[PDB]
C-alpha cells in the first residue's frame, strides 16, 4: 500500500473538532495508514483534560503490586513476577522515588535506553500494574477510556473495562499483541515518560518465529507462547536478525493506540500513571476469528456474536471451518471509506 510503506510511527495532533468523535478518528488514521506500524501516538487538544487534578489519589489502593525479576542476557530476557501484598499510591510513590529505585541521570533517551537494557536483571523493580480502575472525571465524554462506545461493547470477561498501571523506573511490559488481538488504547495520566517498540503487524510472524527459535521449551508448551508477557528481546537483538520495528516514547498527557496483531513492549522511566483498555472496530473482526490463543492457561471471545452481525453472509461457511480468508494487513478499517 501506497499509505505509509515504511511501516512508521505516526504522530497525529486532532483539533477539537475532530478529536470529539472516537471511532471516527481510528478510522481517519487508518486511512493515513497508521496501522502498518502497529502503533501510533495521538497527541490531544491543550484544551482537553481527563482529570483537574491528581491530588486525591494518595489513599487509592493497588491490589496487586508485582516485583519483577528478569533473568537472561545477551539481550534475550524472561520477566518472572513476585506478587507482593497491597499498597496504597502514596506507599507506591515514596518506594518510586527512592534513592534505591529512582531514575538515573541522563542526558538523551538513547542513554537512558542503555541503561534499561544494561541493568533490568539488577535490583527487580515494582510494577503497579493491572489496577481496575479509572481517572477520568464522570463528565468527560472525549477519549473516555472508561466507555470507547466501540463495537466491543457486544461482548458484555472483562476486556472492556479499564486498568490502571503505577510505574517506576525500570517497570517493563513484555513482547505481546493484545488479548484476541484487539486493538489497545493507553493514556498517560501523569508522571515519566513511557518508551514504547513495536513491530508492524506484516512483520509479526517473524517475531514469533524468532521468539520460538530462542525459546523453544515454552513453544512446545504453549502455541503462543508470547502471550504470557514474559519475553523481553532487547532492540539490538531485533537488528541482529533483521526484524523490523520502530520505537517511540509517550510523554504525559498523550495517548499510545496498539493496532490488531501489533507486538509492542517497552518500559517506564520512572514514577507515572497511564490507563488502559482495548477497544474494536469492524476491521478486528477477522484478527478474532484467527487469533491464535495461549493453550496453557486466559481472556477468549466468541466470535459469533461478530459474526452472525457484521459477516452474515459468512457465518455458515465459518461455522463449517470453510472460511479461508487470509487477512491483509496493510488494509484501513471499512469506516476508513469517507476518508478514501
Ligand atoms: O505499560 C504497560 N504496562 C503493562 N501492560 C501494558 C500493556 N498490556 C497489558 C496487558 C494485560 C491486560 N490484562 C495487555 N497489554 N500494553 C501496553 C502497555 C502496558
Ligand atoms: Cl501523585
Ligand atoms: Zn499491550
Ligand atoms: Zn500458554
Amino acid at each position: 500500500e501506497t499509505l505509509n510503506p515504511s511501516a512508521r510511527i505516526m504522530t497525529f495532533y486532532p483539533t477539537m473538532e475532530e478529536f470529539r468523535n472516537f471511532s471516527r478518528y481510528i478510522a481517519y488514521i487508518e486511512s493515513q495508514g497508521a496501522h502498518r506500524a502497529g502503533l501510533a501516538k495521538v497527541v490531544p487538544p491543550k484544551e482537553w483534560k481527563p482529570r483537574a487534578s491528581y491530588d486525591d489519589i494518595d489513599d487509592l489502593v493497588i491490589p496487586a503490586p508485582i516485583q519483577q525479576l528478569v533473568t537472561g542476557q545477551s539481550g534475550l530476557f524472561t520477566q518472572y513476577n513476585i506478587q507482593k501484598k497491597a499498597m496504597t499510591v502514596r506507599e507506591f510513590r515514596k518506594i518510586a522515588n527512592s534513592d534505591k529505585y529512582c531514575t538515573p541521570r541522563y542526558s538523551e533517551f538513547e542513554e537512558l535506553e542503555r541503561k534499561y537494557w544494561k541493568n533490568l536483571t539488577f535490583n527487580p523493580p515494582i510494577y503497579g500494574a493491572d489496577v481496575n480502575g479509572t481517572l477520568y472525571e464522570k463528565h468527560v465524554d472525549e477519549w473516555n477510556i472508561g466507555r470507547l462506545r466501540t463495537i466491543l461493547d457486544l461482548v458484555e470477561e472483562g476486556v472492556n473495562t479499564p486498568y490502571l498501571y503505577f510505574g517506576m523506573w525500570k517497570t517493563s511490559f513484555a513482547w505481546h499483541t493484545e488479548d484476541m488481538d484487539l486493538y489497545s488504547i493507553n493514556y498517560l495520566h501523569f508522571g515519566e515518560p513511557k518508551s514504547w517498540y513495536s513491530v508492524p503487524p506484516e512483520h509479526g510472524k517473524r517475531l514469533e518465529r524468532l521468539a520460538k527459535g530462542f525459546f523453544p521449551g515454552s513453544a512446545q508448551s504453549c502455541e503462543a507462547f508470547l502471550r504470557h508477557k514474559m519475553t523481553l528481546i532487547s532492540p539490538l537483538m531485533l537488528k541482529k536478525y533483521g526484524i523490523p520495528f520502530d520505537k517511540v516514547t509517550q510523554e504525559a498527557g498523550e495517548f499510545m493506540i496498539t493496532f490488531p496483531y501489533g507486538y509492542h513492549a517497552g518500559f517506564n522511566h520512572g514514577f507515572n500513571c497511564a490507563e488502559s483498555t482495548n477497544f474494536a472496530t469492524r476491521r478486528w473482526i477477522e484478527y478474532g476469528k484467527q487469533a491464535v490463543l495461549c493453550s496453557c492457561r486466559m481472556v477468549k471471545i466468541s466470535m459469533d456474536v461478530f459474526v452472525r452481525k457484521f459477516q452474515p453472509e459468512r457465518y455458515k461457511l465459518w461455522k463449517a471451518g470453510k472460511d479461508n480468508t487470509v487477512i491483509d494487513h496493510t488494509l484501513p478499517t471499512p469506516e476508513a471509506a469517507e476518508f478514501l
